[PDB]
């Protein structure tokens, strides 16, 4: 809204900030795509000085030896101030921190929240009274886990909303690539290119697939905590099911594709366990490096654990454009291949056609455009409330049955496509009608 | 029509033949794929017995010791006579025979005319009054060339239809590859598919693309008489243009959908040089085999010939649903790889966008379900006299242009994309309406 940005890393002293966002913010200062005026504030409770920060965190800046002025700058348009994450006189400090900075009174304010989210609901409420900007804009960075379901993501959303409008918060997601954005921007493109194509009477199948080649590797026990259902398909693979089956948008404005994005969801009735094939991986006998070891040979795995690492479901669009259509949302860890495509298949009157959009796994990359997203206001490629309601509502039934159930999940080796059950998923569902 | 078959060879001694019909008819029998009560008479002016047939032909029939029974079976089933082309007392003794078979009378008769069309004129006239059949089909096929120009083929093609029912006329092409009617077949299918998409609107240009490894290797002499563009541009690549362009066809009758490809050439009008970029192969030096020759370095070209061995080519379909939409025709031999692809460009409202469509080079090959086709009356991959006569339009004006000024073609080494010309005319043709 003006010249002058302020950008405020909410738990600075942590992995996310020392390991990701102090260097992207410096790639994106270094090239020049920063506002000119930008100061960058870190807040946190443990006693650091910028050199702190530099020090713990240069090392993954990739800084060469003739970078080092705009570097001293970057670093001199930084500070720090340390204080308790629900203590009032500690937002105060901040407060008055950032209007001391030029033209901070002013300042468009952009509050970064690399936190667990067990501490958004007091950051959220002292931001809202202590720290937002009467001229500027305010916008919020809320980072994953969005709850883990239904009910935790309703609590977690309603104290977020019930404080900021909804064009303030940007729920972000970049963990499954740097290619990551071209996929959804290339889908919204093919939703418009194929639209008249795109129907119940041409397609009889739609597969959607996020295959890595890698496992857990040593950090299994994040992982274990969530599910390959949590990690990958409730939230992207579900996003890129509502771009395909999405109407044409009223325009291209963010809200009137998330509009369709929302309604695209709201005729996703909810996931039942017959239409679902859960597996995990084992170690590769014959294989050699993190091959030889499985799920359950990570050390941070806790023992015994039925967390899938693979996962196949089986959703259906219940309109008139969509209608016995299955739409088959196929993901794992450790498999033969990094795929990230659509096929969809169609009906002959011949074997059998298929349509294929891959991305090849407009130089920014994918969290460092959305990042500049969040500073150009262009919330496309970030959910909404309601879209995050619905994907919650559409797979908590299923996440409560496993949680409850302890379902043995189908054992896959290291390597391969995955349990063949879910092939044999995918061949069940030929509707023909 | 019945149950009895004879497969009349015309020209039986020579190259085709040998090496080509009749081991392919030897798998279609062998497969069991031939109607059962089939003959197989040669017919031609050199003194042979069914004994040097099979002298100089099994050994291209791949022929295993377990095969053996069927194999004499086979040669059981055929029979050879002796006569010229243009003597009737030699077709009497063709015609009776054939009435001698078993059940010849009645029979069906189909003649492959695996002969230089030079005699053709003699051939078609003394078969129309001597040795078609009474009660059942006649069917006759013809092999390129179709002529070399407008004039040529207009005389040939006149000849062969003021004699026989375009029903009975199947002019054969199968010089390209195995995989060579699947081609056409997914261009139906995918035109089926996105024929609402299709238009001017979405599509800004069309390229179509047969790029082929190897050079002429030992056999540029016979190419030399004829050039790239008649031997793939003027027949295949047009071939495949129209059923892209085409409109939905009233059925699947083969002749509503060559009415559809004959009206799709109605509306291209003639290329022009302008519009073309002619190549010419020379060797690899660095690179070794077949590649350190090049196309003059190959013994049987006559010295200094200017024929193209490649040829990018711009044509125009001129109706509301394409209008100045580029097709790109682009071809050639000793190219870098074995494509064989389609691309349709968009139009963006973001880079560019763009759908391929490749043949990755239903057991029956090319060729063999092209006589198959000829067996079951199915026209649909051979060419009508109307679409012929219409190519031929397109192109004489421009390979009269060629033959006339010799224009001396551009040099391209062994394993290159082509001239850097042909990208150049690419870029030139944004149209941007
Ligand atoms: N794939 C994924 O889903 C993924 C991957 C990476 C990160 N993330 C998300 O990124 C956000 C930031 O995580 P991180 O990687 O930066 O880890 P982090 O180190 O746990 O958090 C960063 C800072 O948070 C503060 N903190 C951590 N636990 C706390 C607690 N219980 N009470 C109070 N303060 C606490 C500490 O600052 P002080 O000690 O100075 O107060 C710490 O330096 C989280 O929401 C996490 O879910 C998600
Ligand atoms: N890519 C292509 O375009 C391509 C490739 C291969 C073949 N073809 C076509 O296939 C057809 C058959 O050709 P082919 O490969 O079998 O070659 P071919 O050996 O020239 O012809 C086969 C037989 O034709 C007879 N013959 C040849 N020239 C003659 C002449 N001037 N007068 C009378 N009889 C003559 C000979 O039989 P007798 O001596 O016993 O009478 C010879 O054994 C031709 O139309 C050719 O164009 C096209």
């Amino acid at each position: 809204q003006s010249d002058t940005h302020i950008f405020i890393i909410m738990g600075a002293s942590g992995d996310l900030a020392k390991k990701k966002i102090y260097p992207t913010i410096w790639w994106l200062f270094r090239d020049g795509l920063l506002p000119e005026n930008t100061f960058i504030v870190g807040y946190a409770r443990s006693r650091l000085t910028v050199a702190d920060i530099r020090k713990q965190s240069e090392p993954f800046f990739k800084a060469t030896p003739e970078e080092k002025l705009k570097l001293e700058d970057f670093f001199a348009r930084n500070s720090y101030v340390a204080g308790q994450y629900d203590d009032a006189a500690s937002y105060q400090r901040l407060n008055s921190h950032m209007n001391a900075l030029h033209l901070g009174s002013q300042a468009n304010r952009l509050f970064y929240l690399a936190l667990p989210p067990t501490v958004y609901e007091a950051v959220t409420k002292n931001i809202h009274e202590s720290c937002m900007s009467q001229i500027g804009w305010n916008r919020i960075i809320v980072e994953k886990p969005f709850g883990r379901d239904l009910q935790s993501s309703d609590r977690l959303s309603n104290h977020i909303s019930s404080l900021f409008r909804e064009d303030q918060i940007y729920r972000i997601d970049h963990y499954l690539g740097k290619e990551m954005v071209q996929n959804l921007m290339v889908l919204r493109f093919a939703n418009r290119i194929f639209g008249p194509i795109w129907n119940r009477d041409n397609i009889a199948c739609v597969i959607l697939t996020f295959k890595e080649p890698f496992g857990t590797e040593g950090r299994g026990g994040y992982f274990d905590e969530f599910g390959i259902i949590r990690d990958v398909m409730q939230n992207h693979l579900l996003q890129m099911l509502c771009l395909v089956a999405m109407e044409k948008p009223a325009s291209t404005n963010s809200d009137d594709v998330r509009d369709e994005k929302v309604k695209v969801l709201k005729c996703i009735s909810e996931v039942q366990a017959n239409n679902v094939v859960l597996g995990q991986y084992v170690g590769n006998p014959d294989g050699e490096g993190e091959a030889t070891k499985g799920y359950l040979d990570d050390p941070t795995v806790p023992r015994g654990s039925t967390t899938a690492t693979f996962a196949a479901v089986v959703l259906y669009v219940e309109n008139e454009r969509w209608d016995g259509v299955p739409f088959i949302l196929r993901c794992g860890k450790a498999l033969n291949e990094r795929k990230a495509e659509v096929r969809l298949q169609f009906h002959d009157v011949a074997k059998r056609n298929e349509l294929v959009i891959r991305v090849q796994p407009k130089l920014p990359d994918a969290y460092e455009r959305l990042i500049l997203d969040v500073f150009c206001g262009s919330q496309m490629h970030f959910v909404r409330s309601d879209e995050l309601r619905e994907a919650w509502r559409i797979f908590t039934p299923l996440l409560h049955q496993i949680e409850l159930e302890k379902p043995k999940p189908i054992p896959y080796i290291y390597g391969s496509r995955g349990p063949t059950e879910a092939d044999e998923l995918m061949k069940r569902v030929g509707f023909q009608y």
